[PDB]
């Protein structure tokens, strides 16, 4: 298809403050979202019924990761810590303590007994899932860590900072590998691998998006007209159907892109305050969306293609 033609099917409202974060499990079943409100919420993919609540947390909630086999979530606060959630009982196993300041964003790797996290204390730390102990902290940057991503086999991290840089870590030994830098720095708010692995695609605070060739240090392309100058808002590749990429956007909308020509092919209309976090739906044309305080709700769309 040369666009696709999402349209907006659910609206899930339930949040009482900001949405941080929406992601989809890994077996399609359930959406995920996490808020300022301290809370992560449950939610049908496919109907958008509310399915549960689940609390501990002592302060907001950033960012929300699925484990691969969609039975455990992690999540990254402002209480320090990062919690490990049993989805079905509802029960905290872990709470992972040690960093000193606001955690922002977390993640799985594909085997699941890791945990990498990122804070605002400037390190990205590596956890090991069933014991909850800290293996590795990382003097990853030195600003605050936006994201963190595994790779298709876990055997690299990649990292993002407010220092502008994007660096890729060995998950086994903690070394540095690579750091990338375009023609200036402007302060990354998000990043992430491609699914098949090549790439990395990285948001930057200058209203920009990037595919960089992480291996060669190159950047191959470039997403433009979109807003993007304070937040960290999540962007995604959609490769269900047509081979996308998909952002929030400051001007209350999602963006979507042709990854090849770099075209805008849509923009989705409907949110009344930023779109912070997108997510693609692992087997089905479907996005979820979230949105920023003065909105609250989460929308569900589905595409032909
Ligand atoms: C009873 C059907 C619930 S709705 C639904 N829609 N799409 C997919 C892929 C799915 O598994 N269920
Ligand atoms: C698992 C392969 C899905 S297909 C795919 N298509 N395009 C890109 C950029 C990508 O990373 N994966």
């Amino acid at each position: 298809p040369v666009k696709p033609n999402y349209a907006l099917k659910f609206t899930l409202a339930g949040h009482t403050k900001a949405v941080s974060s929406v992601k989809f499990s890994p077996n399609g079943e359930w959406l995920a979202s996490s808020s300022a409100d301290k809370l992560i919420k449950i939610w049908g993919a496919y109907d958008g019924k509310f399915e549960k609540t689940i609390s501990g947390h002592k302060l907001g909630i950033s960012d929300v990761a699925w484990s691969s086999d969609s039975n455990l979530l992690v999540s990254a606060s402002d209480d320090k810590t990062l919690k490990i959630w049993d989805v079905s009982s509802g029960k905290c196993l872990k709470t992972l303590k040690g960093h000193s300041n606001y955690v922002f964003c977390c993640n799985f790797n594909p085997q699941s007994n890791l945990i990498v996290s990122g804070s605002f204390d400037e390190s990205v730390r590596i956890w090991d899932v069933k014991t909850g102990k800290c293996l590795k902290t990382l003097p990853a940057h030195s600003d605050p860590v936006s994201a963190v991503h595994f790779n298709r086999d876990g055997s690299l991290i990649v990292s993002s900072s407010y220092d502008g840089l994007c660096r890729i870590w060995d998950t086994a030994s903690g070394q540095c590998l690579k750091t990338l830098i375009d023609d200036d720095n402007p302060p990354v708010s998000f990043v992430k691998f491609s699914p098949n692995g090549k790439y990395i695609l990285a948001a930057t605070l200058d209203n920009t998006l990037k595919l960089w060739d992480y291996s060669k240090g190159k950047c191959l392309k470039t997403y433009t007209g979109h807003k993007n100058e304070k937040y960290c808002i999540f962007a995604n590749f959609s490769v269900t159907g047509g081979k996308w990429i998909v952002s929030g956007s400051e001007d209350n909308l999602v963006y979507i892109w042709n990854l090849q020509t770099k075209e805008i092919v849509q923009k989705l209309q409907g949110h009344t305050d930023v779109v912070i976090s997108t997510a693609c739906h692992p087997t089905e044309n479907i996005i979820a969306s979230a949105a920023l305080e003065n909105d609250k709700t989460i929308k569900l769309w589905k595409s032909d293609c």
